[PDB]
């Protein structure tokens, strides 16, 4: 039971104020004249009076679009301060118009016309500031450390990150890039970039920044979309600052213009030279045209190394006929791989030092070829690039692991000479090390062949997919890791002083790998492995029990282990796959966006000259008037997109209130006229 | 701190032009008339 009031109250204006108010909001042309004329006679209106809700009489007729009482006023000399924004926020051309022809505010103080219209996107606005000679601030490096930043930043944070946010949301304004850039597609591919990289460092404000990347992104495309020709198209896809502005948005990251359909097409014609009409071949014959191709690969290449002018010589400098030979050589590579591990090529196991038998002989150029054409596509192509595809790590163990096996194999050749048995050898013999690198390298190599499926149309995307998926499977393995290590050190604390020797244990086997599991948790390295087996079920439940009838500690340890199950198989692995579910819902809406952006990833790289020979074979010993063509296309795209986003931009609001103001007009000058 | 200007200017047309097309959009049967028998 207590009243309601007002705290905070607004000071009233007189009642002159009020019917000044209500007579501009109402309308009328000869009563607003002689009240304006009471104001100056005896001063009984204030000029600059402000409704309770900031709404001045200027502000009023804005809002009612009306024009003759604002040049009146305009004549009367009335505050002006801020109605330009005013009138560029309701997009009102003609009273943009007139007030360019000469306390409480709804915008912050750093907001210019200019900055205002960009944020609008409206071009004809924009095109009449801009007319006028206008400019905007730039502002400075992402990592910037000069004073003035310093003391900004250390004065006013909000108004300094305010600043800035309005400053790029400006820059990256469709209609000001149209407008004002000589390379659109170039400027909103930098400005992505930036706003992508700068999302990152103000992490309060990132989401604005990736708005506004995507909106560079959408303005590239939907320009790239309005061409009409193949010329235009190989003009725009050429222009160098072959395929150099290709090679521009592949470096940008940008996905939806790079898989666009005109392009794809380009791509495709480019990468089936030799094939004319290959969709038109049933899938069979296509097939066996592969198998045919693939068989020769030996020739074309010998072909190509003693007669390059010839026209056998000519077909391995095809994009998709190198593809195919590439794979039949790795193919070729794998099988003698698995040829290495027979029972036909590969006898007498008892030699110490062994000489390398005619598989290793025939695989040791592989190898060769291998190292060298990493190591100059490593040189030729940039070395910072070549740590970003993920794929050349997996190259590198590889390589590394058969280096290694290499080099121990010749150690072992130089340093044994004779014969041992194989059972009383040591743990560390060169022989059993190179065969277990081998062996490491063998399983590498092998799954190196994943990376052939993003040519596929089936299997390209489902790769993609869980290539994505793959980063929060390592999200989750940190915690399993944690979870792991707390259980391994209780265990291992309660467990290690009942440890035995080898001597007593059946067989004179200790630990888990034993036909009878024991010592489970003597050590920190057996609990481990011990908790890691037990997650696929191959520990075995009598391995808790000690020799000695201790019932409490056989409990504790019991339950210590049931405990640690129940967590890691009921909680985690379910967590996990519910999160997979989540990952892969969002995942599966841009597959193929990523997938094309891949395959041309994978095809680009078969186009250039260098490197033609698989790795078996590569061991052996004008501007202006280009400038003019592209500011035509260039001009002939704007002019196109600027009229379908202007008829696009026809909505029944904005006719219903032309419409409704027409209307009024047509009605007041009538009934003028009829007056 | 750069200027921001007009790279591919539109080729504007004559005030004689510009107020035909405003008297077409605004709609006067005989303005019209009048403005293209003067063209005439
Ligand atoms: C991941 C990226 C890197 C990939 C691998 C690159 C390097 C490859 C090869 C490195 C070869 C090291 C030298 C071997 C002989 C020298 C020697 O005395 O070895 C000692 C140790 O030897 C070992 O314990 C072997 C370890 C080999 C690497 C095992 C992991 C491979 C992972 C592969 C990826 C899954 C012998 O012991 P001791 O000194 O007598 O006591
Ligand atoms: C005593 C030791 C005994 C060891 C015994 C085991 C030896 C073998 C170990 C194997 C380890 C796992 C190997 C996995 C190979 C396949 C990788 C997944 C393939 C896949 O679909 O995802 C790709 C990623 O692969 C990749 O990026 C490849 C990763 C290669 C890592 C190599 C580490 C060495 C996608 O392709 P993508 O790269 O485009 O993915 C997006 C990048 N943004
Ligand atoms: C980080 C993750 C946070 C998750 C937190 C939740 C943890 C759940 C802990 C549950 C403890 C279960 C321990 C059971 C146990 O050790 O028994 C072994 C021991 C064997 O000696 O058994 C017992 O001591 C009691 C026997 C009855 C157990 C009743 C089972 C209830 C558990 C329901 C789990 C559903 C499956
Ligand atoms: C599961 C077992 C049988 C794997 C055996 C290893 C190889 C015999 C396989 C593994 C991956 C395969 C590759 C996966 C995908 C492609 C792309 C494919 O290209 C297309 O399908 C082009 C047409 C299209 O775009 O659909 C040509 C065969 C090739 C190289 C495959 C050739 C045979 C490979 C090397
Ligand atoms: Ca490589
Ligand atoms: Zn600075």
């Amino acid at each position: 039971r207590i009243p309601l009031q007002i705290v905070r109250a607004e000071t009233e204006l007189s009642a002159e104020e009020k019917a000044f108010l209500n007579a501009v909001e109402k309308g009328d042309y000869a009563t607003v004249k002689q009240a304006l004329q009471e104001a100056e006679i005896y001063y009984n209106v204030n000029i600059n009076c402000m409704d309770p809700l900031g709404r001045s009489a200027l502000l009023i007729a804005i809002e009612n679009e009306n024009l003759e009482i604002m040049e009146l006023l305009l004549n009367h000399s009335v505050y002006v301060g801020d109605a330009l924004l005013y009138a560029i926020r309701k997009e009102v051309v003609g009273a943009v118009e007139l007030l360019l022809s000469y306390q409480f505010s709804e915008f912050t103080p750093d907001i210019t016309p200019i900055m205002l219209a960009a944020h609008t996107n409206n071009y004809e606005i924009i095109k009449l500031l801009v007319q006028k000679r206008v400019t905007i601030p730039r502002p400075h490096q992402i990592r910037c450390n000069c004073v003035e930043c310093v003391s900004s930043s250390e004065v006013d944070s909000l108004r300094h990150s305010r600043s800035r946010l309005n400053i790029y949301k400006a820059l990256a304004s469709p209609s000001l890039i149209a407008l004002s850039s000589e390379d659109p597609i170039l400027t909103a591919f930098r400005l992505g970039w930036e706003l992508k990289e700068l999302s990152k460092v103000e992490n309060e404000f990132k989401a604005e920044y990736e708005e506004l990347s995507q909106q560079c992104k959408l303005f590239a495309k939907d320009l790239l979309d309005q061409a009409r020709s193949s010329r235009e198209l190989e003009i725009i896809l050429n222009h160098r600052d072959d395929l150099a502005k290709l090679k521009v948005a592949i470096k940008y990251h940008q996905k939806e213009f790079v898989a666009q359909p005109n392009c794809q097409q380009l791509l495709a014609t480019l990468w089936y030279d030799g094939f004319p009409g290959w969709r038109r071949k049933h899938w069979v014959v296509k097939l066996l045209t592969c198998m045919t191709i693939g068989f020769l690969f030996p020739m074309l290449s010998i072909a190509y190394l003693i007669s390059p002018r010839s026209n056998l010589g000519l077909f391995i400098k095809k994009p998709f006929i190198k593809f195919i030979c590439h794979t039949a050589s790795y193919l070729t590579f794998l099988f003698m791989l698995l040829l290495a591990s027979q029972h036909i090529v590969r006898t007498d196991l008892h030699v110490q030092g062994p000489p390398p038998t005619v598989v290793e002989w025939m695989i040791l150029p592989w190898v060769l070829g291998f190292i060298w054409g990493e190591i100059k596509e490593m040189w030729d192509g940039g070395f910072t690039e070549y740590i970003h595809d993920w794929w050349n790590l997996m190259d590198f163990a590889m390589n590394s692991l058969y280096l290694a096996t290499i080099s121990l194999k010749i150690v072992a050749y130089v340093k044994y000479n004779g014969s041992r048995p194989r059972e009383e050898w040591e743990m560390w013999h060169p022989t059993l090390i190179a065969e277990a690198l081998f062996a490491i390298s063998n399983i590498l190599s092998s799954l190196r062949l994943i990376s052939l499926f993003t040519a596929n149309s089936h299997l390209g995307p489902l790769q993609i997919s869980l290539g994505r998926m793959l980063l929060d499977i390592l999200k989750f393995l940190f915690i399993y890791c944690l979870v792991l290590l707390a259980f391994a050190n209780g265990l291992n604390q309660l467990y290690f002083y009942y440890e035995t020797r080898a001597i007593d244990e059946p067989n004179n086997c200790k630990g888990i790998r034993c036909e009878k599991q024991n010592n489970a948790f003597s050590t920190l390295f057996e609990t481990l492995q011990s908790l890691f087996w037990s997650v696929f079920g191959l520990l075995n439940l009598y391995v808790t029990n000690v020799k000695a009838r201790h019932e409490f500690t056989e409990f504790v340890g019991a339950t210590m282990f049931g405990t640690y199950n129940v967590i890691s198989l009921v909680v985690l692995l379910n967590m996990l796959i519910a999160m997979m579910n989540n990952s892969y819902q969002l995942i599966a809406d841009h597959a193929d966006i990523e997938w094309k952006f891949a395959r041309t990833k994978l095809w680009m790289s078969y186009f250039d000259e260098g490197g033609t020979l698989p790795p078996p074979f590569n061991i052996i010993p004008d501007s202006l008037i280009q400038n003019q063509h592209y500011q035509e296309v260039i001009r002939n795209l704007v002019k196109r997109y600027v009229a379908a986003m202007i008829r696009n931009s026809k909505t029944h609001e904005g006719l219903t209130e032309e419409n409704f103001k027409e209307l009024k007009q047509d009605i007041s000058s009538f009934r003028y006229e009829v007056l």
